[PDB]
């Protein structure tokens, strides 16, 4: 069908969907809105958030709902129902952490202490948990790449913006990042995508 | 299989899983820990968070991952692939909002202010969106109950504790909570569960 993704000009919460479409070699309109048009566009949305994915003018919302929809019956899904549960669980564990950040914070000091707090104390613990979880396997779940690996590469890319040294002690999480980045369709997208901070 | 759910003595993030087992008429061990015992259990969990659900000796984590797993191939999941997406989206929409609250905040003057801002400035927008979303239909998605309906009733029960007037302008939302609460297996669980604030 006809796919149109609407988001800001950032990776943010649309990037997992952009990776999936890249990987499945599915063409879509990557619509990136002007911030000035935001109040308008927002009053057409089911819940006032983006991203939304229009599928033949049937609207889907909630980036991970959409991601799960798109990967259903693909090799990105997890190879069994329980492995699908582990893929969902890892994704939510990463999302829970990312959602802790006051991304829409006003007081640029209060923001920067919340950030410093989360990055100084919370992120290292998560990195260590993820490194133990991964251990010596190739991918986070099962014997092949799933969208949870994509989500790790996406989340950690943003986290490295604010904390460059995040993985100095975790070469195996770096390896996994570079393996996702090396999958040809993902590599092409990374090279083609707009360069944005977030 | 043999199921063991581990959580605090609280509805909280385990409640959605408890509703699903009640509705599907599935026996499980409802293991409620007290605080004394939490640090020692924590250190054995790969992500240090509960709920967990042990299934024939394998551990699953992340409450919505687990709920989605348990409902796969039941009437609770949604019928079409698109309806499954909408179920996941509504669940995520409710959960994202439940996530803004500083549940852990120990300085209660800052806690109480935050709760109040959220409940006054934010919540009513979401209620309005959910009510418009529901329209005149019996259930959120499709024409039969799904776990999104259960998560609505659960999330709103907790919200109503802090903002008792939350649904005063939303009779269609109150009707939906009452329908979920009238489903006999759910009714019986609500009657019998331990009474806890949250
Ligand atoms: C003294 O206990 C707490 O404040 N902690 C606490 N932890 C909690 C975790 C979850 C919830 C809760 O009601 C939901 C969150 C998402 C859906 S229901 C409420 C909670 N309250
Ligand atoms: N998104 C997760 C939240 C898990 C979570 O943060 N659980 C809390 C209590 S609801 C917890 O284990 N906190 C205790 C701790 O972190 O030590 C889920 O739904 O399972
Ligand atoms: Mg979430």
């Amino acid at each position: 069908p006809n796919y149109k993704l609407t988001y800001f000009n950032m990776r943010g919460r649309a990037e997992i969907i952009r990776y999936i479409f890249a990987y499945l070699d599915i063409q879509y309109e990557d619509h990136r809105i002007e911030q000035a048009d935001w109040p308008e566009i927002k009053s057409t949305l089911p819940f006032g958030k983006i991203p939304i994915l229009e599928v033949d003018g049937l609207t889907l919302h909630q980036s991970l709902a959409i991601a799960r929809y798109l990967t259903k019956n693909t090799d990105l899904a997890g190879n069994t129902e329980m492995e699908q549960c582990h893929v969902d669980a890892i994704v939510d564990t990463l999302d829970d952490f990312m959602s802790c950040f006051p991304w829409a914070e006003k007081k640029q000091d209060v923001k920067e202490q919340m950030f410093n707090e989360l990055l100084t104390y919370n992120a290292p613990h998560l990195m260590q948990d993820l490194d133990t979880y991964l251990g010596g396997r190739e991918w986070l779940i099962g014997n092949s790449v799933t969208w949870a690996d994509f989500y790790w590469e996406i989340c950690s890319t943003t986290l490295l913006v604010f904390k460059p040294d995040l993985l100095d002690n975790h070469p195996r999480l770096v390896t996994l990042r570079k393996k996702v980045q090396a999958i040809p369709a993902i590599a092409n997208w990374i090279k083609r995508r707009p360069q944005t901070k977030l």
